[PDB]
């Protein structure tokens, strides 16, 4: 059993799943609410906003997981674990914003990327440490000889 | 050589790598059948069926191996494998009814939805145990002293 | 620390996100530049192919993902790693091919393709040598006795 360095990230991966699925339910909802009967992805901007919204979430998604599990298992998995919350959170109230108006949805937004860009931030600085050193040894092996 | 845990979670994922890739090139030969030149997404309701049931599985394919992965990870890899295929199969009927007509897609919807749960289910089930005996224990450390 | 035989497929995947951070940012400029306010997906055809290649490759990157990590768990990291980049890379071009001219993305993404081919390949190989030996033996148990 190696799953307990793990299971944070895998859990926040979960909350993820169940979030996403929280969205696309909303969608068939909205979708009954204005007559919008698949396919057609158009109706009032209500149903507009909702369905975009879902949308931009289940595209960033995957950023979201590689970073997530990079940062977790190359940096740090608790701080990568909670920028996952922050994240998830963020869009969750992103997702809530955009539907009741488009420019609601612009402060949620803005707290996803810089959890998100945490991440990267935290997953690039992981892997610097990983590569780095073994390549500065060698690149010191060049000026010898000596 | 760590893989042998883990092999029926792989192969079970590229089914879903080659399934996806199959509705790709399916949109690629109605995207010349009714001569809907890219960009534009919107054609004859035929074209349209056939670009939607590709957005819709492409959609939840992240969800899909996210939940894979945990389920198999954290409960138990055959079962998640099996599920896998399930719901795997489920999506190749979706699509092939959605392209015919929208209402055939409701059946295979419904199966892909239940296999997809049910790695849900099981996924947190998995992380519950994983999670829920640790926590307890030191629940119960807050009643002593004593 | 079992990071060592992953750090390559852990940092293409991070220039992947950025990649694809990269095409988001991208859509956001072309979305001032010509007047195109959440939520409408439509406008001139010079925002809509910039639209389309960021929705494409983030449509596909999944599939990249998925096929990276198992070519380069099952078959080789390192070449999985190779494959990876000339990938990344040929998706770069397909974004930057796709802005200008609908016809300029076609070269890229051919050779975006045969990258994302060759991965699935490498890991269709990876897996049969996982799975064919185990499963020869014992058909090999049928005809005894014996
Ligand atoms: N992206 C989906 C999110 C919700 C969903 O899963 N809808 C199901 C059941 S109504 C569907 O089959 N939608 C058809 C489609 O994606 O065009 C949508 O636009 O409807
Ligand atoms: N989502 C794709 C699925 C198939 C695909 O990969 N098409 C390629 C070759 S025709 C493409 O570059 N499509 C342009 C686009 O996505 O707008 C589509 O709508 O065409
Ligand atoms: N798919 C996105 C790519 C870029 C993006 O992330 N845009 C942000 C900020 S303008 C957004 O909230 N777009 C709304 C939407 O996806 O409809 C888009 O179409 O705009
Ligand atoms: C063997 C050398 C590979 C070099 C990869 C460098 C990764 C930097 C991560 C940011
Ligand atoms: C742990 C790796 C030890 C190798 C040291 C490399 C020194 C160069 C970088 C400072
Ligand atoms: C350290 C404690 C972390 C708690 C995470 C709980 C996960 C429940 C999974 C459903
Ligand atoms: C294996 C973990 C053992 C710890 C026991 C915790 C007891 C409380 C939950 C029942
Ligand atoms: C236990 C047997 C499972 C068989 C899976 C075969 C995978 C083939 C990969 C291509
Ligand atoms: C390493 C596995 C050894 C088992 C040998 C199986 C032989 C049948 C396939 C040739
Ligand atoms: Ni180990």
């Amino acid at each position: 059993h190696h799953k307990d360095e793990v299971a944070l990230l895998a859990t926040v991966t979960l909350v993820g799943v169940l979030l996403q699925a929280y969205f696309s339910l909303q969608v068939i909802s909205a979708r009954r609410a204005f007559h919008v009967s698949p396919p057609l992805t158009s109706g009032p901007p209500e149903f507009e906003r909702v369905f975009r919204a879902q949308v931009n979430c289940s595209e960033y998604f995957p950023l979201f997981l590689a970073t997530l599990w990079v940062a977790g298992i190359f940096f740090h998995e608790g701080a990568a674990a909670l920028c996952g919350l922050f994240y998830l959170f963020a869009r969750l109230r992103y997702f809530q914003g955009y539907a009741r108006s488009a420019q609601l949805r612009l402060t949620p937004l803005y707290a996803s990327a810089r959890a998100l860009w945490l991440l990267v931030a935290m997953a690039a600085l992981g892997l610097l440490v990983h590569f780095l050193p073994g390549t500065l040894r060698t690149a010191l092996f060049r000026w010898l000889q000596m």
